[PDB]
């Protein structure tokens, strides 16, 4: 409705005041009760999900500011991309991520690139450039004490509602803006991925969800607030698994907006969960990786959440663009070589243009004191969007 005022997607909802659902919110019904039927409908539903997530847990994601400039220099195989961002009131900030390049002549369209939060914790293949993004400089994340601290808040104000992770997304968007105006950086901006581990894996999922120029999203052991769902983690903690949950996470750090504090004890009233956050990546590609050795990561919750998110890619006819691999037997953020073929399949297909198959959806089912029962959490039947 109201397309004449708001555009093709109408008056998408940012709140659902009467919502109360203990199970996972239905991806395929808009807030107004209209069922999704076409692939085009997904674009609008994703925009509504973005608004809902910003309202309930992420805070406001600002658009591109009026000033974004960049200069580039290189020494050896390391480039420095010096970025300036500024508002209409003259306020500016600056940040200078670095890029590690493969040696020699690049492909005709430039190097594919992975934006790695704090360097990431995945092995990046030799033909892919790595941009090291200091997300912690953009928004600090030491503890609750970090609220409103970081470069983002030196531009927008320390009381701006963006969570630290939303501020990090904004920084990624400025990085891509900078790359698109800097041909001497020799990056194929159509082949950009994002990755991070642990808290930075929560961040990488947010970046891929909200920044549609990211071709491949790779969250690694992101846990609660990442590829786990709030509702499923509450079920886990109530049944004796020592998981991180919504109640604890908002007191531990600043990864979510202060408004989320009003909902952490009332999760059924939140008209989204992280299966919808992950689904915002669709129709682009994502594979996330989890580790069952650490109950803190909420293992069942990640498998259930990603199974629910997967229905969106299934409904869009592109199930193999979304992967999930969950194993045990290795230290947190150590990369197990057993998962390298799955990681490389996604990188090879979606960043390197190879004909790799990407059907990866596996778990060991080692969930501790709970089990995953899909019928207890997923109530919708996946439509074939036209
Ligand atoms: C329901 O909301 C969606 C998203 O704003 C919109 O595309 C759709 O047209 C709405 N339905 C009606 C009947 O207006």
């Amino acid at each position: 409705e109201a397309e004449a005022e708001f555009g093709a997607c109408g008056a998408i909802a940012s709140t659902v005041p009467n919502y109360n659902n203990a199970k996972l919110p239905d991806p395929f019904t808009f807030a107004n009760g209209t069922a999704l039927r076409t692939k085009a409908d997904w674009s609008c539903r994703r925009a509504e999900i973005s608004a809902l997530i910003q309202n309930y847990e992420a805070g406001t994601l600002p658009p591109k500011p009026p000033v974004v400039t960049a200069s580039f220099s290189k020494s050896g195989n390391t480039g420095t991309l010096a970025i300036t961002a500024g508002l209409s009131n003259s306020q500016t900030i600056k940040f200078s991520p670095t890029i590690s390049y493969p040696s020699g002549t690049p492909p005709a369209n430039g190097w594919p690139l992975i934006i790695a939060y704090e360097g990431g914790s995945i092995p990046i293949p030799a033909g892919v450039a790595t941009l090291t993004y200091s997300n912690s400089d953009m928004a600090q994340q030491n503890s609750a004490s970090s609220r409103g601290q970081g470069l983002f808040y030196q531009l927008y104000g320390s009381t701006h509602s963006a969570s630290a992770m939303t501020a990090w997304v904004w920084g990624v968007s400025r990085i891509i803006d900078a790359l698109e105006m800097t041909p001497t950086a020799q990056i194929n901006t159509q082949r950009i991925g994002v990755t991070g581990c642990a808290r930075d894996g929560k961040g990488a999922l947010m970046a891929g969800a909200f920044e549609e120029r990211i071709a491949l999203t790779i969250p690694q052991e992101s846990g609660s607030g990442g590829d786990a769902c709030w509702r499923l983690s509450k079920y886990e903690i109530d049944n004796g698994n020592q998981v991180q949950d919504a109640v604890e996470i908002v007191g531990e750090n600043v990864w979510f907006s202060t408004n989320f504090n009003n909902y952490v004890q009332k999760l059924p009233t939140v008209p989204e969960d992280h299966h919808l956050l992950a689904a915002m990546v669709a129709p682009r590609a994502m594979i996330s990786f989890e580790n069952t050795d650490y109950l803190w990561l909420s293992p069942m919750s990640s498998f259930g959440c990603m199974t629910a998110a997967h229905t969106v890619w299934q409904g869009l006819g592109i199930a193999d663009s979304h992967g999930f691999a969950q194993v045990g037997g290795h230290a947190h953020c150590a990369w197990p070589s057993s998962l390298t073929p799955q990681l490389n399949a996604f990188i090879n297909r979606f960043l390197l243009d190879q004909s790799a198959t990407t059907n990866v959806f596996t778990t060991n089912n080692q969930f501790g004191k709970v089990q995953w029962n899909a019928a207890n959490w997923i109530t919708w039947t996946t439509p074939t969007l036209t």
